[PDB]
RNA sequence: GGCGCGCGCGCGCC
RNA sequence: GGCGCGCGCGCGCC
């Protein structure tokens, strides 16, 4: 499907394109590349936890000046440390139309969901 | 689906039975008979209104003096002056067992919902 | 995160 | 009464 842009629900800054998105265990979403790294800052999770395949360690936020909108978490997965985002904190913008959409749950946003991959990393 | 007793949620007093209840226009619950009239007291309605075919004429409360728990309102439905109750002010007691259930909305409470019938007065 | 839920206050309509 | 919604707090498992 059409590649799309995820912008902070709050400031509207560009976070990533679904192109760089990956799915884990069909329900957890993360973003590839250092580029996405410069886009958020993480911070010690007040109530870390271990569930399924992760150790929820940090809480992440939009890395821009006066927004710091909670974008989700940062976790240890296998031997990787990675961000796991929640579609609710972003706005999906269609590239060829500008149309924007607010999703609350990932199941509702139907785009090409490529499973997370070790090889790539 | 059996006959249950309705009890004032706050003081536990007997208000009425489910066999006496009747549903007006699928959303409002009144009570037939004199017994139920010996159970509540009416008082001026703080801010009368007028929704659909009803007109708020008063607030009704549990009769037991030391209780006075709000049970709902009293309205004019067509040519009738009748009490309209909200299950949330009551405790539904199963007659055989004593088992009591707290509901906040009438839709969640499943029993034989006999419709208001003018013939019955 | 994902899933589900509880609570507090605010608003509108019939 | 009944229904729809907004904002914010918290809980559980996995
Ligand atoms: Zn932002
Ligand atoms: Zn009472």
């Amino acid at each position: 499907k059409e590649n799309k842009k995820l912008l902070c629900r709050k400031c509207k800054a560009l976070a990533c394109y679904t192109a760089d998105v990956r799915v884990i265990e069909e329900s957890h979403y993360t973003v590839l590349g250092d580029a996405f790294k410069e886009c958020f800052v993480s911070r010690p999770h007040p109530k870390p936890k271990q569930f399924s395949s992760f150790e929820k360690r940090a809480k992440i936020f939009c890395a821009r000046q006066n927004c710091s909108h909670d974008w989700g978490i940062h976790v240890k997965y296998k031997t990787f440390e990675i961000p796991v985002i929640k579609i609710e904190s972003f706005v999906v913008e269609d590239i060829a139309t500008g149309v924007q959409t607010l999703y609350s749950k990932w199941k509702d946003f139907h785009f090409e969901k490529i499973p997370f991959d070790p090889a790539e990393m």
